[PDB]
């Protein structure tokens, strides 16, 4: 009446539950949808070759969720079927070697990934959820598919989409270990006073504004609440690194007063991000393609700079 | 001859400068506007002391003032905000039903439907720009938001526009971050398949104007070859937005909240809007038609929400 075969089913392909399918019914009548090495499986019946493979499969049952929680850090149903989305495509890049950088040859506006990629190849952080460090280490090696499709999955982005850099980087530092960041600012408006304030996490790295990190110690100017202008300045650093980003204009990079930036050109509403990197000199990494030069100008969106501890001198 | 100006990116913060008659204000400021107008090659006249001209944000400071008050970094976006502010300041704005219209002029039937339709629905605006410009809007005002509409939507005036696009545009600058969207698609031979949306996706859809039939089921293809049932699961939203292809469609009263009509092809065509009120209003610029009945190419449906959760069974399907 009923034949059946023996497979192995997964949400992180490092737990395999054993189940017992009927062959006579489709995988997806049974498991929803299914993927056998990144292939979509769903509409086919099971085959005596199939016995003893492991199925990724979504978190449908209350072991799968707890299984996904652990491994992915996110408790949204649509999370796996979104990344596997976002898969199909990022399998099909290429992830070139670019002057020692895993880099993202130019796909469906991956642009936006290839810096994001490099950048953090050169800054020190850490990924919490273990499907992100994972993936990000097959990202340095090389095999950046799983790592380009769980930024777009942690972004609720899809393949094709126009991306932000700090919005990119924004949602990715929520998944890194960035608690210990420390950052204490200080105001001061002529008529109405002093006020200091200390931010922490994300927000003690990342500053929208200027993209200059000794402008920021020296002071900006910054509207005041009755409406005079009046002067920010940072007191206090302490973080890996900090991320600095402004409208775009006309910044110029310099060899070693950086660690990396991006550019953004083209159409405004659907346009192109390249990545400068600071080496022996200035390379500019555009997905597959190098450049090199002394020095750096154009329409800069984010400059990364590299940190430990400051402390202001001014009073 | 010299007097004083104030210079400004956002209207709010004035910067207070010291222009010369014998010079235009392009030498002095670079691109220049006064409300609107490109001044960059007028000399500064006596009647010009004390106002508030529009500058390029060419500094730093300024890109910072610009980003804060209209949430854009691209650089062209004042001029482009400007070049259609100068036309519709010119443009009136009657009250019809209550609500603010556009009379018809320069193609502006799309910006005239989707004004109506936003003073119908709960929305809240991120950018202040936007926030600022629509309360004045509802009051009558409508001046400035629809050149910023032109301007985030990059449109220029005369341009005819598509009204699902121009919402598009404009629920990406709206507070949608409690709006979510939970569908199903069952197969027959595949089984089922949950997907949830969120922000602009999960009050936007595009296939069917019947929020009625995305509940009970829309047939799509499924990649096995066969047709699947694609439906609503749960919907959580104070509305939502239906879009197909212009039909013939008829709008029953008291079953929706507005909706777009579009007469017309890809290249050229005319918008109207339909609100469910006592009865049926057709709002056609600054024109009002009221019928017991009402029958057109409808292409864009609104409907209030709350909470919705389908009690289909996927086994009964
Ligand atoms: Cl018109
Ligand atoms: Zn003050
Ligand atoms: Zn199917
Ligand atoms: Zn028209």
């Amino acid at each position: 009446e009923v034949r059946t075969i023996k497979v192995f089913t997964t949400v992180d392909n490092i737990n395999l539950h054993t189940q017992v399918v009927d062959m006579s019914m489709t995988y997806g009548q049974q498991f929803g949808p299914t993927y056998l090495d990144g292939a979509d499986v769903t509409k086919i019946k099971p085959h005596n070759s199939h016995e003893g493979k492991t199925f990724y499969v979504l978190p449908n049952d209350d072991t799968l969720r707890v299984e996904a929680f652990e491994y992915y850090h996110t408790t949204d149903p649509s999370f796996l079927g979104r990344y596997m989305s976002a898969l199909n495509h990022t399998k099909k890049w290429k992830y070139p070697q670019v002057n020692g950088l895993t880099s993202i040859k130019w796909a469906d506006n991956n642009c936006y990934l290839a810096t994001a990629l490099l950048t953090l190849q050169q800054i020190e952080l850490k990924f919490n959820p273990p499907a992100l460090q994972d993936a990000y280490y097959r990202a340095r090696a090389g095999e950046a598919a799983n790592f380009c499709a769980l930024i777009l999955a942690y972004c609720n982005k899809t393949v094709g989409e126009l991306g932000d850099v700090r919005e990119t980087m924004s949602y990715l530092f929520q998944h890194a270990n960035l608690d210990s960041c420390k950052r204490v600012l200080n105001v001061v408006c002529k008529t109405c006073g002093q006020q200091q304030t200390t931010l922490k996490g994300v927000e003690a790295v990342m500053y929208m504004g200027t993209l200059s990190y000794e402008q920021f110690k020296k002071g900006v100017q910054i509207p005041c609440t009755c409406g005079k202008q009046a002067t920010k300045y940072l007191v206090q650093q302490e973080s890996p690194f900090v991320m600095m980003s402004a409208p775009p204009a006309q910044y110029e990079l310099k060899h070693g007063t950086f660690t990396c930036a991006s550019e953004y050109t083209g159409n405004y509403q659907c346009g192109h991000y390249k990545h400068i990197t600071s080496k022996e000199t200035l390379y500019c990494i555009d997905g597959a393609l190098l450049t090199k030069s002394s020095e750096y100008k154009g329409p800069i969106t984010d400059v990364f700079y590299k940190e430990n501890s400051y402390t202001t001198t001014i009073k």
